[PDB]
């Protein structure tokens, strides 16, 4: 009889099911309609439980977790606007490959389209953004537990990447408990004390080994390093070296950047020339950062364009004739090995070295370009780097040479300035590692309430808020000068000292290299967050990037 | 010739079509793909432009501005997750009626599903929630200007309520010297440019016809329920119900003056529900009923007819009575359906109502949130407005307080999200330019904390009361499980707002008693600025006080 009882039983099946697909972290916001789920989640010791109050921030907390752990991560929110707040993180996951399990509680059908409080149309909400969507029915004994678990299983197990939306209607009552659904739960036999799914469906998606690799490696080819794992970046740096091919590695590639300041040199006739001679470009990973690289890539004309990543669909915004190959990068390289061939490029290496030389000559100024340049003086040892959006990711790319195999993380799929503080958190938590995060002032304002989560870290995390008073990328872009402060830049004339106090975070506003150094030396001493604020002249960053762009276009 | 110049006239037409549907305010966030729309929005002087860095907050600003002005309000965002951050406000629009028109910039088709940065599938992302959606094609001269403005005029002319999604693809280049490429293209509309009118006028009226059996129905023993409506409508509903001598069950969102206050306590006494059992008809004006006992009574009553009269569409009766659903401007309907003077039929309820109120008054003294809820009418700004937050505050004020007639009350009680409250309030004050009282709980203030930025520009004093019971104490009102309540429900954040207030240069007070609270109330009404007032309370005293009071009154 007890509708309470059953409800908690139906939710219990749901949350154990995900025990079977590697779900370790579950992130939770409060709600009422959510109780069946949250309880079930709370009572299951297979999980590490996180909570936050801002469902959008929650979503990015899961995102961060998933991004580092490479595990599916489950989220529970209540019905209503709460669910919609998950959209951003979902969109990004749908683009970058994070597996997010979204369990969104709902009113029963009796209560849809009839003026009931907090009652929205929720199935289909995220349209084509989730990889799989599940519209669960009105919980009843008449549908066996085996159906419920078989559906969840198919969803999770055939999940190459992106998230999964599972909608979970619950009618009232929701608080009560009885035996009511016990015999129904036990129809699942010893599955309850098992390790595995009820239904095992986990076929692999992989592109066959390319039979003409041996032909193609003998030609003048270029390697492009996209977003990939720390370790894939090492394996790739080595692979290109051996092949003799010039490596143009993005900031997110953790390849070592053997030809640094690419955003610069790629802007020089002598470089484009040499590169014109290539016949095959093999790009590994995607979401390329630099402006000049995207243009080079747009207009480059090799006989064939290869792109290799374990994410599905097209990744060439330019639509070259060629191939799109789905694989684990490290797995793909083993399968397409390199043979010792001799470097064919001779003028690019000069140009790279000269372009870095141009940059260090400009290093003394206490600005954001200078910070980005000098960033690997600051990387916490055995740690990880979370890079913001806007100017920051573009600066470090253009100006800094990151070590091979140092892990970098970032939200570069859709590039939102909306989840960054909270993504950084879930990144810090997933790996246990000291973390450095850099973000601009509008991005830290966006997600300012994530300063709450940053009270619970498992190793030091330093948040650098580069404060140039507004969205200054819109001073790098040729935005109509007259409208640009009010409708582009939006300076908020703010600081972050009180924001840090509120969440009892340690704060520094260093005013030169000496004091920012002391800041760090205090930061890494304790398993807490410290807000560091660099206040800089609004356009110094972008101007300087521009001048170096011209400098390097000229030699 | 120049692509970037055609893009500008393509946008300029779009923003000029808005101009002829009453669109006055337009809320804008930064962006680059949005640039043509933002240029055309800012070049076009028919608008008042509002800007904000947070697109969910921007969304909620637009919502507020619309909530007050009753005009459609425009938003401009760039492509990506910026678009997705408008969902909250859109869905709330979907329920309470605000016309928000969302101009969402986009990459052109080529750059979709190809690994392009900041490029997501934008058409349809909001599903059924917007009222209509336009999926505008790739800008070209081969599509007559007269097409773009007809399609918008249809969109806006036929919008009875809720949101509009206009997706705007634009292809690089987006910057250049403004040639005069699409000019003769623009000139194809002709003097329309100098008119004030829609190109196509399509604005057919949706309304329910006159209830020809009203003279019969108005003579029976009815009940009048008053939900969300306009302040003016409140007054009107209060007269009309006292005329028919029916008992008025007014919601806090009803603005009737609640002649039977504390309905949430007296509806729990077995004597009231017994009397009401006599009702042959219930005429409910407006929707989103507030308290639990009125919801429980609504679901349980069994008149021969139930009527919901409101100017939004669809069913509004979550209990699905036999009866009628009646779409119209409430006042208009009062005029079409006049009251006849008849004898009050209710003997018991009016006695309990004054007995409920007395019982609350007995407890007015303690410095907690139940008390604040009760006293509030003593603190309303002269000729100003009330923005009432979600969770406890709405329910306590509903339960424990009696607000005056026709005092404007605003809130987000459609989906009841605590995700956009401050940012909504700002928009709510900007729309009318009235002194404003927004009350909001601690998690609700963390959720929109960056909206503090927006509450640095107010035309008129606005007080922000933050009630800090260290958590979501509505989860102490509900029978949640004692074991996991604290970390999985209440989520106490252990925080204050002194510094948040300092951060945005907003005056702060943490009053400890009634003397201090009213002091802070006074100096606050003397400047067109926000003064934040944080009331720190013992977490469960609010919940309990209500609980107890529900119990005392169920025994009277
Ligand atoms: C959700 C969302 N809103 C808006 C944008 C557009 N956008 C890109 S960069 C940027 C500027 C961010 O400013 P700041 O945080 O200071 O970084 P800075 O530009 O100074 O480098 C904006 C608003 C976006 N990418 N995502
Ligand atoms: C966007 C959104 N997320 C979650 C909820 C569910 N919810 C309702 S009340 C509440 C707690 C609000 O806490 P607080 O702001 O401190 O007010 P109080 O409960 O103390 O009245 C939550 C999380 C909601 N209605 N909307
Ligand atoms: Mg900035
Ligand atoms: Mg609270
Ligand atoms: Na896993
Ligand atoms: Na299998
Ligand atoms: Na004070």
């Amino acid at each position: 009889m007890s509708v309470s009882a059953f409800n908690r039983r139906w939710a219990a099946v749901i949350l154990e099911a995900l025990t079977r697909h590697g779900v370790r972290h579950i992130c939770i916001a409060p709600g009422s309609r959510s109780t069946l789920l949250t309880l079930a989640a709370a009572e299951n010791s297979a999980f590490i439980h996180h909570t936050h109050f801002d469902e959008r921030g929650l979503g990015h907390l899961a995102l961060g977790l998933a991004k580092v752990s490479k595990q599916p991560v489950a989220v529970i929110v209540t019905s209503g606007t709460a669910v919609a707040n998950l959209y951003p993180a979902l969109i990004e996951a749908g683009l970058t490959g994070e597996k997010l399990i979204l369990l969104t509680a709902d009113r029963p059908p009796e209560l849809i389209d009839c003026g009931a409080n907090q009652a929205i149309r929720q199935p289909g909400m995220f349209a084509s953004h989730p990889t799989h969507s599940i519209s669960l029915p009105r919980p009843t004994q008449d549908i066996p537990a085996r159906w419920l678990v078989s559906t969840i299983d198919h969803a999770l197990g055939t999940l190459h990447a992106g998230g999964v939306h599972i909608n979970c209607p619950f009618a009232e009552p929701l608080y009560g408990m009885d035996d009511t659904g016990l015999s129904w739960q036990q129809r699942l036999g010893d599955w309850w004390q098992d390790d595995k799914p009820w239904l095992r469906e986990a076929p692999r998606l992989e592109s066959e080994k390319q039979r003409d690799w041996f032909f193609w490696r003998q030609k003048r080819g270029v390697v492009v390093a996209g977003r990939m794992s720390a370790e894939e970046g090492k394996k790739v740096a080595l692979w290109a070296q051996t092949l003799g091919w010039p490596l143009i590695g993005d900031v997110l590639s953790q390849t070592g950047q053997p030809l640094p300041c690419a955003d610069l040199w790629l802007g020089n006739a002598k470089a484009t020339s040499e590169l014109q001679q290539a016949q095959i470009v093999v790009q590994l990973g995607s979401s390329l950062t630099g402006k000049r690289l995207l243009q080079w890539q747009a207009s480059c004309e090799p006989e064939e364009y290869w792109i290799v990543d374990d994410i599905e669909g097209r990744l060439d915004p330019a639509h070259h004739r060629g191939r799109r190959l789905i694989a684990n990068i490290a797995d793909w390289l083993e399968l397409h090995p390199a043979e010792k061939r001799q470097p064919w490029c001779v003028e690019i290496p000069r140009l790279a070295e000269q372009a870095m030389q141009a940059v260090i000559a400009r290093r003394d100024a206490f600005g954001e370009a200078q910070l980005a340049h000098r960033i690997c003086d600051y990387l916490p040892e055995q740690g990880q780097l979370f890079v913001g959006n806007s100017l920051v990711v573009r600066l470090i790319d253009a100006l800094s040479q990151l070590p091979a195999g140092y892990p970098v993380y970032s939200n570069r799929g859709a590039s939102g300035i909306d989840g960054l503080l909270s993504t950084a958190a879930g990144v810090q938590r997933a790996s246990g590692k000291p973390t450095l995060a850099i973000v601009g002032d509008l991005s830290a304002l966006y997600d300012l309430n994530a300063l709450a989560l940053l009270r619970q870290v498992s190793a030091p995390l330093v948040l650098i808020v580069v404060n140039n008073n507004g969205g200054q990328i819109f001073s790098l872009l040729p935005t109509p000068q007259s409208e640009r402060e009010r409708f582009y830049l939006m300076p908020q004339n703010v600081h972050f000292e009180h924001a840090a106090a509120m969440f009892e975070l340690k704060y520094h506003r260093p005013q030169n290299w000496q004091e920012l150094e002391t800041a760090f030396a205090d930061a890494w001493r304790t398993p807490t967050t410290t807000v560091i604020e660099m206040v800089v002249n609004d356009t110094d960053g972008a101007q300087t990037l521009q001048q170096l762009l011209a400098q390097v276009s000229h030699l």
